[PDB]
């Protein structure tokens, strides 16, 4: 159950990226607590409560994507806080699967590090069109020479992966000092204080420089699957970002990708937050009641879509830029037969290369056009952007191009 969720603005999903420890989370938790001095209806979230998994507590990182709500005189927002840490990269992706806008948070102190290029990448191949910059931690560097140093490596850095690079906002705080002081005072506001005030620039920005998306609520559902869980009562949820369409409790879906056969079901319920819809709308990020299916049937990778809507493929031409050895890519070439993982949206699988007759390999910088035969079944879709990750490093980027089978 919750309270049932009202329409008052439009809804726009954001989310942070950027290198380990560079204070994405911190900066998370104190957007729930300056926004809730202005709204009573932000529920605030501490910095222990968005890093609150046993293993995110022991490893000290952030390991799963969280999705929190604030919301400011303009709009509602999502927020999704994805992981720095290299390990946890294809947390990051399903995560930016999810954002309209991202807010990159770089560290003034160490500035641009290898995730910071990376997340910047990986976002762009997963659909994020808009980037506004914070530069954190800017209580630890007092030569405000380096921050001028910092920032236009920022713009360098984006302008290298065909983002506005020198338009872009780039706000300058700390999130940790404005996170304290909402903590001494709970109300504080507007004009009271420096700190909480950059970060109403940085939701000034947000506003304004990032802008409500053109959403296909006439097409047919479809919601890539981000997670699943049981509410122990309920049932079983899929959590994701409806990327067209809309959902009422009473619909079938099918479960689409990662499988054999399909699955059809029916719609039990459908919540944004803690609170209730009747209904969910193109752009909306939603739990989903799925009946008579256990989370052990649905998994991260799939789609629910309208029944007879898409069709899994295995096999597609595609367009390959694969990355140089100085965008942390691979050192050698690769040949026919190399089998890396495939990214899509939420979904990852392993894919085997197929290079055309009369190409030998393939390497770093290498523009290139290949066959990949998939070894599941995927929702795929021409035109539809991808990354490809293996052991451990993105050596790839590409457009799928006709698909095949
Ligand atoms: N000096 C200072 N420390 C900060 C600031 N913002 C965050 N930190 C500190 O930096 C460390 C990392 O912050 P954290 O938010 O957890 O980083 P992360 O980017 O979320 N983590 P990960 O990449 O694992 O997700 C914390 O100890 C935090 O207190 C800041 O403005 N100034
Ligand atoms: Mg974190």
């Amino acid at each position: 159950a919750k309270g049932e969720f009202i329409r008052t603005k439009p809804h726009v999903n954001v989310g942070t990226i950027g290198h380990v420890d560079h204070g994405k989370t911190t900066l998370t938790a104190a957007l729930t607590f300056v926004t809730a001095a202005e709204n009573p209806n932000v529920e605030v979230k501490d910095y222990g409560d968005i890093d609150k998994a046993p293993e995110e507590r022991a490893r000290g990182i952030t390991i799963n994507t969280a999705h929190v709500e604030y919301e400011t005189a303009k709009r509602h927002y999502s927020h999704v806080d994805c992981p720095g840490h290299a390990d946890y990269i294809k947390n990051m992706i399903t995560g930016a699967a999810q954002m309209d806008g991202a807010i990159l948070v770089v560290s003034a102190a160490d500035g641009p590090m290898p995730q910071t290029r990376e997340h910047i990448l990986l976002a762009r191949q997963v659909g994020v069109p808009y980037i506004v910059v914070f530069m954190n931690k800017v209580d630890m560097v007092d030569d405000p020479e380096l921050l001028d140093l910092v920032e236009m490596e920022v713009r360098d850095l984006l302008n290298q992966y065909e983002f506005p690079g020198d338009e872009v906002p780039v706000i300058r705080g700390s999130a940790l000092l404005a996170l304290e002081e909402m903590h001494k005072n709970p109300k504080t506001k507007r004009g009271e204080n420096e700190w909480v005030d950059k970060i109403w620039e940085l939701l000034d920005a947000i506003d304004e420089y990032i802008p409500t998306p053109v959403r296909d609520v006439d097409k047919p559902f479809l919601m890539p699957v981000e997670d699943v869980f049981t509410i122990t009562g309920r049932g079983t949820v899929a959590t994701g970002r409806i990327e067209r369409g809309k959902v009422k409790v009473g619909d079938e879906v099918e479960i689409v990708g990662l499988a054999p056969e399909t699955r059809k079901t029916v719609v039990t319920g459908v919540e944004m937050h803690r609170k209730t819809l009747q209904e969910g709308i193109a752009g909306d990020n939603v739990g989903l009641l799925l009946r008579g299916v256990s989370r052990e049937e649905v998994e991260r990778g799939q789609v629910l879509a309208k029944p007879g809507s898409i069709t899994p493929h295995t096999k597609f031409e595609a367009s390959v830029y694969v990355l140089k050895k100085e965008e942390g890519g691979r050192h050698t070439g690769f040949f026919s037969g190399y089998r890396p993982q495939f990214y899509f949206r939420t979904t990852d699988v392993t894919g085997v290369v197929r290079l055309p007759q009369g190409v030998e390999m393939v390497m770093p910088g290498d523009n290139v056009t290949f066959t990949v035969e998939l070894i599941k079944p995927v929702a795929l879709e021409e035109g539809l952007r991808f990354a490809i990750r293996e052991g451990g490093r993105t050596v790839g980027a590409g457009v799928v191009t006709k698909i095949l089978e």
